[PDB]
């Protein structure tokens, strides 16, 4: 038998009742440079089966404890063992206490100990964030648990089933403030051994999970409110950034999202009070701490002065998301990792509907669309894609949990269970997930608990009718990877399933228990009616009336892209749409006309239809005003303009796009009164967004005219800019792109002394639109100066100027040249070789580039490429699928652009 300590997963044997858990962080170097905390924990635990021997998890902590690594007693009048010896267990990460006696079915006993880790700067456990006030560099002291390093903050049975209630204490220097899950019980108290600290105790927190846990000491300071019912919000950021009003937006939406969330849920906000907390660089972006949510500044705090609309988006919608958890996810938890993608998939979808709560006008709901199911089918379009499902007992090393946080897991996750609730209705799933939460609250669960609950609301009534049951169901989505084209003949109302792979040449090695066949929830409207809901069991194919159109007619399957598949039809069907779409377009929704453009491009790349054809599902655009479908349109062209941009492609190719876009761009300029004034809604913001880059970009005088103009308004008079944020990206790179060093020089000071990170993105991005080589080049030699451009933002930088088909060249040399700095950037920061490499190489796709990224592969004796190493093999098969691509293409897609630019 193998020893249980050599095992990844903790026995069942003890169980964790409640923990004591004291933390102190010493946020002063100890003079060798090492930051340092201290603690001490008790842990109270029940025998559930008789047992030898105590296995805790334990992480990167030196036990100080008095006599072994833990002193052990019993509860009450338990008798307690003695100890044999402690010892420490790195691979499986525990803390191993080997008794000479047994532990009693049914006693409780208490473990204590004493420890100290280092307080480091690598985001894990209780780690150490160092950030600049003025002159200063301040250190807080805070916590990132998820997924398994509540262990290396203290000794703790750190499996997320294994739930507890937490009494936590933080020790710190008394001027600054400390917050944990929950409310301090009282004032902090002075260290009685050294005053200068204060002691805080927090309320007992709920039964819990180790990973949810957070603690934080600081100098923040908070903006505040007081709901209905008692429940203190606050956000708590930097002094500076309070004081200039940022953290304002997300106090305004924090009270109505959780309020819509109660209601959702049908239960109660489960927190005496809600934190939410801006911290700098925090590279994990977002975490649900129960009672303490962790953000990154930039996904938490807005500025009305210097912030576009999009950024407004990524802050109402990261706040529902995190507080989606605060009932889904951390009140009923799902007991292992394998099952991740239902927590992450479940509040990916929510995310919209408490956002869509928040801001009602923004129609915010639409955007699950084009952000995360059409991203995701990008990759589960492939061979190398995975089932939303694993089986438990292959999921057990640190590894392999943090492998389930992926794409798959989020935006999958978020479309199957959008399609869900879609075809049980939304009041039928919420009656479900009621229930669920209801049966399951402070306890664990799989995914198949959650089935059975909407199941349990399936069969309490009448009128929603399914082919099969919801695990039956579901099973198809979850089990198996990938997802159905669905094929649509309107002569005969003939309807097919298969498995759709963007390379229509690969092979598939991954097996499935159904043969990638799908039961598939289908709606369809024709002549813009809606008619009956059908649904494709699992068949190649069938037949249906529904299906079947006159010549005068028109169909189109999956309204709103509620389900998970892609949609070809026959030819005629595709001309009577587009026919429609020409001529009254809004008798088609408008995520339709986005998903038209959206799958035919798909299925041109998958061979399916003739890319001409995606390509007159562009024509209706010249009369389309609204966001997503021009957005369709931009996306699947962005890789037309890659391979083709140096190319006789690309005249007919601006041409055409800038025929499109005229219209919308004169729409806009009488709407917004000669630009003065932005368009009320987000849509609509987000539409003269794309107009304006799209005009701009494409060489619309109109627009050139219109960036210079603003720019040279902008340098007269440096203080006050006249340039709306949502406009900037676009105003400051035509601008630069017209201008020459005036233009350059005047955004480069600018950038220095911007004090916002959002606006020194758009600067530095912006400078990468110069035509002059020469600038570009100097440009280039700025970027590992870290005086003059942040380390962290160099990569980034060459691959802004790798993208001016003028900067192609430069950028390719400056990184065939420096490459010779992977031992700089290997050592002193990771540096995302692999991100450099495939900005650069991006646009490759002749036998030529390939001859040259061959030629500079043979530097492989010796610096290698580090972390980009899988990077350049991606980037040389990458190039070999974009020359057999252009090759095909070039023709066709020439001849068209000609035919339709006028
Ligand atoms: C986990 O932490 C809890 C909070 O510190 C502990 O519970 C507290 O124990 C204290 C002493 O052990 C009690 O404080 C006072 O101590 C005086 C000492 O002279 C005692 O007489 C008193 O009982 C007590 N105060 C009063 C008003 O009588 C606290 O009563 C108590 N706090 C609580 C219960 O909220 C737990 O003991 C500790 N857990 C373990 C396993 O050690
Ligand atoms: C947890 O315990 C670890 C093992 O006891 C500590 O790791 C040791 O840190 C020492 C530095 O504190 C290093 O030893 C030497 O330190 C002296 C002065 O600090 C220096 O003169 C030497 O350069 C250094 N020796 C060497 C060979 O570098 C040890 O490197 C290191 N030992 C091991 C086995 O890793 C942890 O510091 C300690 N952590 C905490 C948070 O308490
Ligand atoms: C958090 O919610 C607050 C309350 O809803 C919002 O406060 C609103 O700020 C608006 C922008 O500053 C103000 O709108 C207009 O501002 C112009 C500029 O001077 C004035 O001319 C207008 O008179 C003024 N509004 C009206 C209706 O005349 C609002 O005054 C103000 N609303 C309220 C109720 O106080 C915050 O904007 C919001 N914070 C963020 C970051 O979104
Ligand atoms: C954490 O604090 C809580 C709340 O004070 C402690 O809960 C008490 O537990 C004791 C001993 O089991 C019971 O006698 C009390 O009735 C509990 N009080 C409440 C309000 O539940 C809990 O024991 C503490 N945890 C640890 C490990 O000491
Ligand atoms: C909390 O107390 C510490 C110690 O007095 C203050 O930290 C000092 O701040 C000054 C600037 O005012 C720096 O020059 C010192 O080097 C700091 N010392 C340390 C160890 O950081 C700190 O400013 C106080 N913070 C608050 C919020 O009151
Ligand atoms: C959970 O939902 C139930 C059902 O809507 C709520 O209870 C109903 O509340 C309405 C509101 O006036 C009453 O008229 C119904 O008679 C109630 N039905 C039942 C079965 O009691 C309940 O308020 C919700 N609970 C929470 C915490 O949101
Ligand atoms: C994981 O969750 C399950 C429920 O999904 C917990 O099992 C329940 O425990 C409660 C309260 O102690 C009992 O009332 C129920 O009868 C149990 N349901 C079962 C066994 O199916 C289980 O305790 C949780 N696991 C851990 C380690 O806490
Ligand atoms: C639509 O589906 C039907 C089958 O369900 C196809 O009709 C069959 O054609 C085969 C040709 O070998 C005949 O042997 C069968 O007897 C036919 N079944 C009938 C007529 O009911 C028809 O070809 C399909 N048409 C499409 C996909 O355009
Ligand atoms: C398709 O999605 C659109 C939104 O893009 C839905 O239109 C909404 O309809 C509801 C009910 O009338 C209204 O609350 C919203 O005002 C509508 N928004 C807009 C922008 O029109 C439409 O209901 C969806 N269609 C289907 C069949 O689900
Ligand atoms: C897939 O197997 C086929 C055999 O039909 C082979 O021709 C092809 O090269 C294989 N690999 C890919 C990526 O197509
Ligand atoms: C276009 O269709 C919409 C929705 O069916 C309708 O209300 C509108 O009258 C039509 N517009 C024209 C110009 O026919
Ligand atoms: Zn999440």
């Amino acid at each position: 038998q193998s020893k249980p300590w050599n095992r990844y997963r903790l026995p069942t044997t003890l169980l964790p009742d409640s923990y004591n858990v004291t933390l102190r962080p010493y946020l002063t170097p100890n003079a060798d440079g090492l930051y340092i905390f201290k603690g001490k924990s008790i842990v109270r635990f029940l025998c559930q089966e008789p047992t030898d021997v105590i296995i805790i998890h334990s992480k990167k902590l030196n036990y100080t404890t008095q006599g072994h690594m833990v002193v052990l007693r019993g509860v009450g009048d338990s008798q307690v063992p003695e100890i044999d010896r402690t010892e420490l267990v790195e691979l499986t990460e525990y803390l191993v206490v080997h008794l000479k006696g047994s532990l009693q079915p049914g006693h409780m006993y208490e473990m204590e100990s004493e420890f100290q880790g280092e307080l480091a700067d690598d985001l894990a456990g209780f780690y150490r964030s160092e950030y600049m006030e003025g002159n200063v560099k301040k250190v807080l002291a805070t916590t990132q648990m998820q997924s398994t390093d509540a262990r290396k903050s203290f000794p703790c049975f750190d499996e997320p089933a294994m739930k507890a209630t937490f009494n936590i204490t933080l020790i710190h220097p008394n001027n600054l403030t400390a917050l944990s899950n929950m409310p301090p019980k009282g004032s902090s108290t002075p260290l009685a051994e050294d005053p200068n600290w204060s002691v805080t105790e927090f309320e007992t927190t709920p039964v819990m999970s180790t990973y949810l846990l957070a603690y934080i000491v600081s100098e923040f300071q908070s903006v505040n409110e007081t709901a209905q019912n008692g429940v203190l919000i606050r956000i708590w950021a930097r002094p500076n950034a309070i004081a200039e009003g940022h953290g304002m937006y997300a106090l305004n939406v924090t009270g109505p999202i959780l309020n819509f969330f109660a209601n959702h849920y049908n239960t109660s906000y489960p927190l005496p009070k809600s934190d939410q907390i801006a911290l700098p660089d925090f590279n994990a972006g977002a975490m649900e701490n129960w009672g303490l949510v962790t953000y990154r500044e930039n996904a938490l705090l807005f500025d009305p002065q210097s912030s576009s609309i999009s950024n407004k988006e990524r802050v109402v919608t990261v706040i529902a998301h995190e507080l989606a958890h605060q009932w889904f996810g951390n009140l009923v938890t799902l007991a292992w990792w394998n099952d991740l993608w239902l927590n992450e998939g479940f509040a990916s979808y929510v995310e919209y509907l408490g956002a869509d709560h928040a801001e009602p006008t923004w129609n915010l709901k639409d955007l699950i669309v084009p952000g995360d199911v059409y991203r995701v089918m990008a990759v589960d379009a492939l061979a190398s894609s995975h089932p939303l499902t694993t089986p438990a007992e292959e999921v057990n090393t640190p590894a392999q949990i943090s492998e389930m946080f992926d794409s798959i897991s989020y935006s999958k996750g978020a479309s199957v269970i959008r399609m869900l609730s879609n075809f049980l209705t939304e009041d039928l799933f919420k009656e479900g997930l009621a229930s669920y939460l209801h049966a399951f609250a402070y306890q664990n669960t799989t995914y198949l608990d959650l089935w059975e609950h909407l199941q349990k609301a399936v069969d309490a009534q009448t009128s929603i009718r399914l082919p099969d049951t919801v695990r039956a169901i579901m099973d198809r989505w979850t089990l198996q990877m990938g997802f159905p084209v669905i094929t649509v003949d309107t002569k005969t109302g003939n309807i097919s399933q298969k498995h759709f792979l963007l390379d229509s040449e690969s092979n598939v090695t991954r097996s499935s228990a159904f043969d990638y066949l799908w039961i598939v929830p289908i709606s369809s409207i024709k002549n813009g009616v809606m008619q009956d809901h059908y649904w494709l069991r699992d068949v190649s194919q069938a037949q249906n009336d529904l299906f079947k159109t006159a010549s005068d007619d028109w169909v189109l399957l999956n309204v709103n892209v509620t389900g998970y598949f892609q949609v070809n039809y026959d030819e005629d069907n595709w001309r009577m749409i587009q026919h429609q779409l020409q001529t009254n377009l809004s008798v088609i929704p408008v995520i339709n006309r986005a998903q038209v453009i959206y799958d035919s491009f798909n299925l041109a790349t998958a061979h399916m239809v003739p890319v001409t054809l995606a390509l007159d599902n562009t024509l209706f655009l010249n009369g389309e005003k609204e966001y997503m479908p021009w957005q369709a349109a931009l996306s699947s062209l962005s890789y037309f303009s890659l391979m083709f941009d140096r190319s006789e492609v690309y005249g007919p190719m601006k041409k055409y796009l800038r025929k499109q876009v005229e219209p919308l761009f004169q729409h806009f300029e009488t709407l917004t009164k000669n630009w003065t004034e932005r368009p009320e809604n987000l849509m609509d913001q987000y539409s003269e967004i794309n107009a304006i880059s799209t005009a701009c970009s494409n060489g619309l005088p109109q627009c050139e005219n219109l960036a210079k103009t603003l720019f040279d308004q902008w340098m007269s008079d440096p203080e006050n800019n006249p340039i709306h944020p949502n406009l900037r990206s676009t105003i400051y790179c035509n601008a630069i792109a017209q201008g020459g060093q005036d233009q350059w020089d005047f955004a480069w000071g600018q950038l220095q002394q911007a004090q916002l990170v959002n606006e020194a993105d758009k600067l530095r991005s912006a400078l990468a639109c110069s035509n002059e080589v020469w600038l570009l080049n100097r440009y280039l030699g700025y970027t590992l100066n870290p005086d003059l451009i942040r380390k962290q933002d160099a990569t980034s930088t060459i691959n802004s100027i790798a993208s001016n088909v003028i900067g192609q060249p430069l950028a390719w040399d400056f990184v065939q040249s420096n490459w010779k700095k992977l031992f700089q950037d290997y050592g002193g920061g990771s540096f995302s070789f692999s991100n450099l490499i495939q900005g650069v190489t991006r646009r490759f796709s002749s036998e030529f580039e390939l001859q040259q990224l061959e030629q500079f592969k043979k530097n492989n004796m010796d610096v290698g490429f580090g972390s980009g190493t899988r990077a350049l093999e991606q980037a040389l098969e990458k190039t070999k699928a974009n020359i057999k691509w252009v090759k095909e293409n070039k023709e066709v897609v020439l001849n068209w652009f000609i035919e339709h630019s006028s």
